[PDB]
């Protein structure tokens, strides 16, 4: 689980990378959410690459190119955006001097990535980019330093997020593979969508789901497993989902408590 980071005082970097519409977007709120709920103050930041804006969709409010912390978060605004290079760096310091502006620093970006898969791209622009200058000045020792800046863990830290389902599975392998190669910190993976222990005839999907938990067991012991539950788009019902983020979610628990938050979304049973 990641109360890892839900604590993680040193982490000026968090991207959650998802592509896939998994409630990624909702990861990352649950991220941010629990983790500036958790540090309770010491406000972080949440942007989303997101082309779907989805996020502003997520918290009940409408976001854009300016911070705007969330009502009932007295630490915690959002921020949505979109050559590629371009959009990433120019738009990527947008945020970044455009806080150095607005009044102080402010602690840290929950990073919501582009589904788009584009965000790749945007997460190697410096690497090549201090080569072209090394053998062609104040944002060129910028580089330098800030590409091994990223490369730091206790600073930069990836996360993916997962259904059971194997495909994602093999895109998630083929994933972290490249992430590797960029050298960056990775370690941790939230899954999502799970039913746990009549609906029987549902967990009889579980059953499936189940074995595809433990060949992510095996195949990662160097990571976190979250297992999550099962979008929603509540404040409230986007925080109670985050306190299983963190603390390790439990089918004695899980089961109340999400029970009663289906019956929030108005979710006799039935599939169809
Ligand atoms: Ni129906
Ligand atoms: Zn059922």
């Amino acid at each position: 689980n990641l109360h890892s980071l839900i604590t993680s005082t040193t982490h000026k970097w968090i991207f959650v990378g998802g592509k896939g519409g998994v409630g990624k977007t909702t990861s990352s709120c649950s991220i941010a959410i629990q983790m500036a709920l958790s540090q309770p103050n010491k406000q972080f930041l949440l942007i989303s690459t997101d082309p779907a804006h989805n996020l502003s969709d997520a918290f009940g409010e409408k976001f854009g190119k300016d911070a705007r912390k969330v009502t009932g978060m007295n630490n915690l605004s959002c921020m949505e955006i979109d050559d590629e290079a371009l959009s990433f760096m120019e738009v990527m310091k947008h945020i970044k001097r455009q806080e150095q502006g607005e009044g102080e620093t402010f602690d840290t970006v929950i990073f919501d990535t582009a589904p788009t898969g584009h965000t790749l791209r945007f997460l190697q622009l410096p690497n090549t980019l201090s080569k072209l200058l090394e053998k062609f000045n104040e944002l060129k020792a910028n580089v330098e330093t800030i590409r091994q800046q990223f490369t730091d863990p206790d600073l930069t830290t990836f996360v993916c997020v997962c259904i059971s389902e194997f495909l994602s599975l093999y895109e998630t392998e083929r994933l972290i593979q490249e992430l590797i190669s960029y050298d960056m910190d990775v370690n941790s993976i939230i899954v999502n969508q799970l039913l746990f222990a009549n609906c029987k005839r549902c967990q009889a999907r579980w059953k499936m789901q189940k074995k595809y938990l433990d060949q992510i067991d095996e195949l990662y012991e160097d990571f976190h497993v979250v297992k999550m539950p099962l979008e929603i788009r509540g404040l409230n019902n986007l925080t109670k989902f985050s306190q299983f983020l963190n603390k390790e979610y439990n089918p004695i628990t899980d089961g109340k408590v999400i029970y009663e938050l289906e019956d929030k979304e108005g979710l006799h049973h039935h599939h169809h």
